[PDB]
């Protein structure tokens, strides 16, 4: 590993994603070959979330990657990738590679709702979407093609919609903290940062101390009746028949997760995978095989290592051994340290003589010896222990970069000191622009958190800036972002 | 269903796939909205095959949907979709939507095999691909975007490659016979119909009698060293430091599976889904209505039906009840019969009094009464019974359309009356072209495959090719017929 995380972050990240065997750079700018290592992490995330939402009643479909011009046109216009040509023959009308599927799914929804009896609609797509991002692309954070799931739901009454938005958001937050061991702040986005066609938007924000910047981890919007008016998704009331518009929601999460994991956990020696998503959770690395190693002893070692690995598998542990005779044990140590496998097993001849083995943690590198009887009990403890110690390590990190203040001056102080700031705010868009302006790379709104620091005292509290709406409507989290 | 399968096949196919709620037609020609129902079918096939191939050891990755012009340019040119514009701004280089990934994965392979020690590389991706086909598209058989799985593999020795080719081909055929209940002919593709960049091509062909045509259900190719040579996928031989090229396969299967399912099994009342991929295997339909609704009895009926479906799901059976108030039991009957649910459950107040229910089969409409204790046993047996009755009927159909001959004249007779033929063949492509011509959306006859189960030795003492003008090698038997 060539670069360090603290000095020269972009090339630390590059080094990690390549020497960790998750990326291969690709000759269409801003898209990246996904290797087995990364893709398994995405599979773990995808599988948990789909089990969750299929338990809830969301069904799965798939709309085509292509969107007609006419479909799309009824403004992110500069972000649309256009097929214009089939080979050498130029196309009558161009077709667009999808960025999202509202334009295609909501007309379908108008067609599928023939009566009140057809509601609710709860569909989800696991697909890939292409946005010709103008902002600097980063290998997992912002790729021009990315894989995600997008769910679009239609409801009779607004209660169902509000409840599902929050349900999905709790799911998203659990993906972050329970799968990837990352702390996140749940909140509402301001009127400036909400999804334009929506009503309100929930988010799950995370903070990179390295970058000093925060990043949106997923979104769950409540669309209200905005789109159902746009696309005329209506039904007649069963009693007192009158044209009623349905209530909608949409939500999404992407491979950005992997990037956020990297940024939060990887150290200066490679990746550090959260145990619950790591492809290989335990790797056994046989050692002690000197020059004078009688081939019977090398076979005996290999036999015991394979027996240990499979008794791990039977106890539900993703464990593999590394028995390649072309590499030294120390080489194997480094290799798997870059791949960030949570626990390495060291099984030498002396450990064999004692019916034990030594486990080494990828975070903090602590060694600890374990007898082979307790293998199926200690090892899962250790995996959970690692998860917690990762999450807490990051959570304390977040808590040390969040400062609360009611003054602009020390707001700017904090912002320059590489941390994000909780301050009272009016919410007004003009003022939010003024804050970002006078902070320059300037300070953006992250979300209005669900957990407020204090109740706002209306006779006292004021906004964090000079003109505003004056009266503080709530506390908002602000900071530099991705 | 307005139209019949027998008269007006295309319009029947449209009616079943729409009123069965799997397709939604789409305003970009040759793409089709996959509704929840069909996609559940695809999901089952995918999970089965993925369990299988990752158990064998194939790993999964994901390359971008976009291909550099240069990558791709290093025949099918009119089928490539080109992104040229990002909104307003035209792009530096144009990019192509992937049509397959050899052009892109094999350079990575060349970068990834640094030694003999890195071998074998056995990768799979589940992804979507686009081809602007020059043929009329039909909703699952040939779509302009379609989803698939492509597996690409590289091996030190040719033996490993041959073996995986055949293993994978067996897995494809199992998807067809164990999952979709369709009988399929394993074979080798002729020199004319094999994949051009390959060595040989295996296939699994299936026959739809409605259209009287065969269709390729999947492919497993042996690329040998042709692609390893193009892209210089090499390693240094261990004993002798000398450049050795790897041996490769690639194989793939697409959403066409669902189409052949539809074509082979659905009747003139809608779908008939095979039990092992059916999204709902059993639908429960109560039977008390109108004025006779002492609501206590309606709640008693609903609560016992939820108990039966719950005890069915816990025994791993995909069962849901249909309890909507709006509709009548006869409507729900017709609805789910369009959806091809293998067995419909009818549970009225009388069966309630007798601790029973009656199950009706979607394939025959045959009824059979079942007491509620034995439900946990009788239902899965019925699911197996229904499966094999589907496969067996389809196999009797295939066998009654497979005919064998050595005289060209009766080859043409058999083909003209809508069935497929197995005849002695030389293997030559010019001769195959003459065959296809002399039979005349291809109205001529194609080579389907050289079957693995040959009937009779094609012994050269006297055996000659079935065409009058061929160089009568009589190398083997080939299966011919109109195909998709
Ligand atoms: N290019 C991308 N690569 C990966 N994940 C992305 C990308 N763009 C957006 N996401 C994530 O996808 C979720 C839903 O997308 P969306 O809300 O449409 O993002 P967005 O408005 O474009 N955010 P931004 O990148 O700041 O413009 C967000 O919560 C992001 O975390
Ligand atoms: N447009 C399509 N839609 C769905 N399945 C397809 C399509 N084209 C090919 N297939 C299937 O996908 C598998 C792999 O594709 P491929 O090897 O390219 O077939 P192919 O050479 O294109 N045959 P052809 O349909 O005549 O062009 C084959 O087994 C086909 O049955
Ligand atoms: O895509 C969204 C909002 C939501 N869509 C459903 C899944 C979750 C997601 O947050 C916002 N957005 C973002 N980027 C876009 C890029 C283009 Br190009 C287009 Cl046309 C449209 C959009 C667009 O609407
Ligand atoms: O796609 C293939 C061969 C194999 N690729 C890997 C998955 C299994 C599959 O049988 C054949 N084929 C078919 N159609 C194509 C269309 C275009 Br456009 C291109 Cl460039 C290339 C191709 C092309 O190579
Ligand atoms: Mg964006
Ligand atoms: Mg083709
Ligand atoms: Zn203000
Ligand atoms: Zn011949």
């Amino acid at each position: 590993l060539e670069a360090t995380k603290e000095d020269n972050l972009p090339d630390w990240y590059s080094q990690v994603i390549t020497k960790g065997e998750m990326i291969e750079y690709y000759d269409v700018s801003g898209c990246y070959i996904l290797r087995h290592w990364s893709f398994a992490i995405w599979k773990a995330i995808r599988n948990w979330f789909d089990a969750e939402i299929t338990r809830l009643g969301v069904k799965e479909c798939y709309f085509p990657i292509f969107v007609s011009r006419a479909a799309l046109e009824r403004d992110f216009a500069p972000e649309v990738a256009w097929v214009t040509k089939s080979g050498d023959s130029e196309l009558a009308e161009p077709i667009a590679v999808r960025p999202t599927s509202e334009t295609v799914m909501y007309p379908a929804y108008a067609k599928w709702i023939q009566s009140y009896r057809d509601l609710p609609i709860r569909l989800n797509q696991w697909n890939n979407v292409v946005r010709w991002e103008f902002k600097h692309p980063q290998p997992f954070l912002r790729t021009r093609e990315f894989l995600w799931q997008e769910g679009h739901t239609a409801f009779a009454t607004q209660k169902e919609a509000d409840e599902e938005v929050l349900t999905i958001l709790d799911l998203y937050a659990k993906v972050y903290t329970d799968l990837l061991a990352i702390p996140v702040v749940k909140g509402r986005k301001t009127e400036k940062e909400k999804f334009a066609g929506g009503d309100y938007t929930t988010t799950v924000e995370a903070y990179i101390s390295a970058s000093g910047r925060a990043i949106q981890g997923a979104t769950s919007h409540h669309l209200g009746q905005n789109f159902s008016r746009m696309f005329d998704i209506v039904y007649e009331h069963p009693e007192t028949k009158e044209k009623e518009y349905v209530f909608q929601n949409s939500w999404g999460i992407t491979t950005r997760t992997i990037g956020v994991m990297i940024m939060v956990h990887a150290d200066n020696q490679g990746l550090v995978l959260p145990p619950r998503v790591a492809c290989i959770q335990v790797v056994i690395v046989p050692c002690g095989i000197t020059a004078t190693t009688t081939d019977d002893e090398r076979r005996r070692l290999y036999e015991s290592c394979r027996e240990l690995e499979q008794t791990f598998v039977k106890a539900g542990i993703r464990c593999e051994g590394d028995y390649r005779d072309n590499y030294s044990p120390g080489w194997k140590y480094n290799h798997w340290e870059l791949k960030g496998v949570p626990v390495r097993i060291e099984l030498g001849f002396k450990d064999l003589q004692n019916d034990q083995f030594v486990a080494v943690r990828r975070d903090n590198g602590a060694k600890q010896t374990i007898k082979r009887a307790q293998a199926t009990v200690e090892m899962p403890k250790l995996l959970e222990t690692i998860h917690t110690s990762m999450y807490e390590r990051a959570e304390r990190d977040l808590q040390s970069h969040t400062k609360l203040t009611k003054q602009w001056a020390e707001f700017l102080q904090f912002l320059e000191t590489k941390n994000i700031i909780m301050a009272p705010f009016c919410g007004e868009i003009s003022c939010e622009d003024r804050i970002k302006a006078e902070s320059a790379m300037g300070a953006k709104s992250l979300c209005i958190p669900f957990e407020q620091p204090a109740k706002i005292d209306p006779k006292v509290d004021k906004c964090v800036h000079p003109a505003c709406g004056r009266v503080a409507k709530f506390y908002t989290l602000f900071g530099r972002s991705y």
